[PDB]
């Protein structure tokens, strides 16, 4: 009962846009959720954002669904408009 991102994992990928990510991998940095291994991955950057958007969804996810809670908070105030399909409340 808990794999919002999962299902969603369509939606957020093939829409967040590439300037969302650079402020949302930003906020998760504040809370300290991930580490500087994670980070790197990220920053790593592959190719195009479906690609640094797989891994951004990913990690997060990765670190339990405590962070879940932050991200789609965070990324509510990020973009209303994409939050939209990720607004259940």
């Amino acid at each position: 009962a808990d794999q919002l991102l999962r299902k969603k994992r369509r939606i957020f990928i093939h829409s967040v846009g590439a300037g969302t990510i650079n402020a949302l991998l930003d906020c998760l940095l504040e809370d300290e959720v991930i580490s500087q291994e994670d980070m790197n991955k990220v920053r790593d950057e592959n190719d195009t954002v479906m690609d640094k958007a797989r891994v951004l969804i990913d990690l997060v996810t990765g670190k339990g669904p405590k962070s879940c809670c932050k991200f789609i908070k965070h990324l509510c105030e990020e973009d209303p408009q994409l939050a939209s399909k990720m607004g259940l409340h």
